[PDB]
RNA sequence: UCCUGCGGCCUCUACUCUGCAGUUGUGGAAGGUCCAGUUUUGAGGGGCUAUUACAAC
RNA sequence: UGCAGAGUAGAGGCCGCAGGA
């Protein structure tokens, strides 16, 4: 057999990249050896596989690791191992349905053997090699089988092209239609992977292109491109052709996979402040909205708009990567633990389902350090031992106990919910991440945060950090936290009085009202009876609203089933610490069951529907905690469908609540399932009991305006701030005064653009020819003045608006109340939307000032860079 | 002096797969919402509210 | 009816690297 001419003519390239291919392979094999604590087919990792089915496996955990990781690092091995199974079934007349270690070993033995051969030939001026002799063992056993394997591999690789790059039949036909002749392999095809290579025995070997393909399985995409570009393997397709790109992509599609910063965060911050906040974008004219839109080269619109407020996560990354806090660490989530409670759980619809329980893996540390701890080399979580399930593992509703517990793979992120930031205060510096311990493979032992801060406090914290330094900032948070702790310890000793409350160093406006009540001698619980009376009335009114709306409308059964499932559980009495009420899976089933319920007045189907509520122990004889009125819904007859069920449910609800109202009116005591007299809400608070809950059970709720006194003392010392009344100056105000007076800066120009609000339309009172209300775009000065005149202007608005209701025929004979109510709600909602929107945009301004300031500080102290000249006003 | 290819970061869109959607307790300094001769200075006042979290099923 | 995670793809911004004329 002759060396292919392509190989002989491009020897320096085949030489170079064959060596690179073999080194890359060894690298993977070496990595796997190290992580698992185990002539490349004699590598320890490959020996292991060779011997793995020599009797009963003594190291199954190692075998399985090797098989899994080999298929990760060598993606082509999934295809080739599958072909090797099918081959062996042929050879030994078997029906093995599953790939095993023998398949994997054989594929890689051959691939490595041929790669080694060509490596040796192409990296030597002259070596007469025995392995090229026609009919020899090497050719018959290794090389010729490999050529057929490679050819079958490529069939599948081209199929993968469709999935991966969206190529169509027409795109790939220049290869797919010409590979095989009529079925033979068309060795005359320009991209043929097999040839006779002047073998007198006339057996198919790897062609030059075939050898290039083998090599490229073991290269990075960068080197695939450098290598193939040197080779005349593209017939007449030119550098810019799609066909050339298809060929190259086909040679990389399943190839080897080889095993944030201060600067990056700074640049993430600057790219945040150039984007439009979403609340602002809504209010802008189409012209100004257009200013945030780009058309790309490929004629695609791309929108520079914030999808969420990333101020706080950006700030947390800034602190973490900067190593700016010695003691404080933020609350991170690192995935979920899933454990199998029961493989066969009978549900309230009488169908059996796997019952899997989840727990979040919450902890405290710097995002990078926590992330390094989360995923061990051996693919377990932290120091737990428990496996992290990978993307390749796809086993839905898996019922096998051996597969549990496992941990969902999720990158460490900060937990940022309910506008809060939770943190843990370490006594010592350079503490390790606080990962949760797992107990009995089932409980995730989490840690109550030290303290919790409003995300609305983060601007002032940032500002304090910028003026004083992160270490002084941190000492203040820690000192505030320790003041609250001293207070709560004194409460537990009953040593807090009106006479000494000031000594604790906490302003009245930052003490819980219950402490203030307790020292003033005015401690009281809420009035449960008042609450019952009010709740019953509110709910009766709502029930009638829903009855009317439904008759009028006659509709999403999904929407109906949401209402019904919530309400059914609301009215279910609790016993035994709430252990009797409907649990998550059964709740999902009940709600879905309702949404799709539609007997054809089929008796069995009706019985089945009723039975569900019997099994949930809501209706039926012998039930101890029944729903108070649901059983009336099924008295006389079962409703035929979800819509009938909703109607009957609401009527029965109305009768129940009317009864309650009537008993309340007689001065009698009533009880509802979901109001519980034994809850602390209803009792008088005690100093000592409340002391302990505040110290031990909850995070410290950090006060607003923690940093104000220190911020204001600093700024008072600056001469540029001389003419500021610090007695009417909040931190939002002072950030902007700092930017203007000390830095000669201002906010981004797009915060001066005119905005639209329905409420301001109503207050402006301007109509078109047809009589519709106009969408104005106002300045802030205009809105200031409309708002001053809102009483008069609201009067005008209502007068006109009411007339326009009675002009329309549907609401023509409408009561004074009906109209007045419709308008009341219209103006309230609009006014509230406008006020909140304007407040939030004013926060976005000063948040952007702070990101800009911090980013600029990072980059100033980096690089061959100077940036004293740069200003937020220039950002667009 | 630019074009082709590769890696990292962040965002958006499409697709697949896998999962979740409940209870009780505690907690209204904080968060949400509503009222006003309140704020364009998440500043302040009054009312209503378990929403983050943690524990247990 | 809604939410979450991972993978892949595509489009885009910024940074870094390689190669050919
Ligand atoms: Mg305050």
């Amino acid at each position: 057999m002759n060396i292919p001419a392509l190989v002989e003519n491009q020897k320096k390239y085949f030489g170079t990249y064959s060596v690179m291919a073999m080194l890359n392979a060894q690298t993977v094999l070496d990595h796997i050896q190290k992580v698992a604590d185990i002539n490349l087919w004699f590598h320890p990792v490959m020996s292991h596989l060779y011997n793995a089915k020599n009797g009963y496996d003594k190291q199954p955990e190692k075998t399985m690791f090797i098989i899994e990781r080999l298929q990760s690092y060598f993606p082509f091995l999934k295809i080739m191992a599958e072909n090797q199974r099918e081959y062996s079934n042929g050879k030994y007349k078997q029906n093995r349905v599953e790939v095993n270690s023998n398949d994997i070993f054989e594929v890689l033995k051959r691939a490595f053997g041929v790669l080694k051969m060509y490596r040796d030939l192409t990296n030597a001026y002259k070596t007469y090699e025995e392995k090229l002799n026609d009919g020899c063992e090497f050719l018959t056993s290794t090389e010729q089988p490999l050529s057929g394997m490679i050819n079958n591999y490529y069939t599948v690789a081209l199929r993968n092209m469709n999935e991966r790059y969206g190529y169509k039949t027409e795109d790939l036909a220049f290869i797919q239609d010409k590979r095989f002749k009529f079925s033979q392999v068309n060795t005359g095809f320009f991209l043929s992977l097999q040839d006779y290579n002047g073998d007198t025995q006339k057996k198919l070997h790897l062609s030059g292109v075939g050898i290039a393909l083998l090599i490229c399985l073991f290269l990075d995409k960068q080197y695939i491109n450098i290598f193939l570009s040197r080779l005349p393997i593209f017939s007449s397709y030119n550098a810019q052709s799609e066909e050339r790109r298809i060929i190259i992509r086909s040679f990389g599609i399943n190839s080897i996979k080889l095993p944030k910063s201060n600067k990056s965060v700074a640049m993430d911050m600057l790219n945040e402040v150039k984007r439009c906040p979403d609340e602002l974008f809504t209010t802008l004219s189409a012209e100004k909205q257009s200013r945030f839109r780009i058309i790309s080269d490929d004629h695609n619109e791309v929108l520079m708009k914030r999808s969420s407020d990333r101020f706080v996560p950006l700030l947390l990354q800034y602190i973490d990567y900067g190593k700016l806090f010695d003691h404080i660490r933020f609350h991170v989530n690192m995935g979920k633990l899933r454990y199998l409670l029961k493989a066969d759980k009978t549900c309230i619809d009488g169908q059996t389902r796997v019952r899997v329980i989840e727990q979040p893996l919450n902890g405290f540390g710097r995002l990078e350090e926590a992330e390094t701890m989360r995923k061990q080399e051996n693919g377990t979580f932290g120091n737990s031992g428990i496996r992290i399930r990978d993307f390749e593992n796809m086993k839905r509703d898996d019922a096998n106990p051996a597969n549990y517990p496992y941990i969902v793979d999720t990158y460490t992120h900060y937990i940022l919910e309910n506008n809060k930031v939770e943190m843990f205060i370490n006594d010592k510096e350079d503490s390790a991440p606080l990962l949760p311990v797992i107990e009995d493979d089932r409980y995730v032992v989490k840690t109550i945060p030290s303290c919790r801060m409003s995300t609305l406090e983060i601007p002032a914290m940032a500002f304090h950090m910028f003026l004083f330094g992160s270490k002084k900032t941190e000492k203040l948070i820690v000192d505030v936290h320790n003041r609250y702790k001293r207070l709560f310890q004194a409460m537990q000793k009953e040593e807090v009085t009106a006479e000494n409350i000031a000594s604790f160093g906490i302003a009245e406006s930052d003490l819980p009202q219950k402490i203030l009540d307790l020292i003033s001698g005015n401690a009281h619980g809420k009035d449960v009876d008042a609450f019952i009376r009010l709740t019953v009335d509110d709910m009766l009114t709502d029930t009638e609203r829903r009855i009317k709306r439904f008759k009028d409308d006659r509709i999403s059964t999904g929407k109906l089933a949401d209402f019904l499932a919530k309400d059914i559980v609301l009215f279910q009495p609790s016993v035994n610490d709430g252990e009797n009420k409907i649990t998550g899976l059964n709740y999902r089933i009940m709600q879905s069951a309702i949404a799709v319920y539609d007997s054809g007045d089929d008796y069995e189907a009706k019985q089945q529907f009723k039975l569900m509520f019997e099994k949930a122990r809501l209706i039926g004889k012998g039930t101890t905690e029944p729903h108070p009125f649901l059983y009336k819904v099924f008295a006389r007859s079962i409703p035929a469908n979800a819509v009938e069920f909703y109607e009957r449910y609401l009527i029965e609800r109305k009768f129940y609540l009317t009864g309650l109202s009537n008993e309340i009116k007689k001065g009698n005591r009533v009880d509802v399932p979901f109001i519980r007299r034994d809850q602390n809400k209803w009792k008088t608070p005690a100093m000592k009991t409340l002391g302990r809950i505040y110290s031990e059970d909850l995070p410290v709720e950090l006060p607003r305006q923690m940093f104000d006194n220190e911020i204001k003392s600093h700024l008072k010392s600056l001469p540029q701030m001389e003419g500021i009344d610090f007695n009417n100056a909040n931190v939002t105000y002072l950030i902007a005064e700092y930017m203007k007076r000390v830095l000669d800066d201002d906010f981004q120009t797009f915060y001066q653009w005119n905005r639209n609000y329905r409420y301001m339309d109503m207050l402006k009172g301007e109509y078109d020819r047809k009589g519709s209300l106009q969408h104005c775009f106002t300045s802030v000065e205009e809105r200031e003045g409309l708002w001053k005149e809102r009483a008069s202007r609201t009067e005008r608005y209502r007068k006109q608006a009411s007339n326009k209701i009675r002009s329309n025929r549907q609401m023509r004979n409408a009561s004074s109340e009906e109209i007045e109510t419709i308008l009341d709600k219209r103006l309230s909602n609009s006014r509230n939307e406008y006020q909140k929107s304007e407040k939030v945009i004013r926060r976005y301004r000063v948040q952007d000032a702070l990101l800009f300031l911090l980013a600029k500080k990072t980059l100033t102290e980096l690089a061959d860079f100077d940036g004293e000249r740069f200003k937020l006003k220039e950002i667009m």
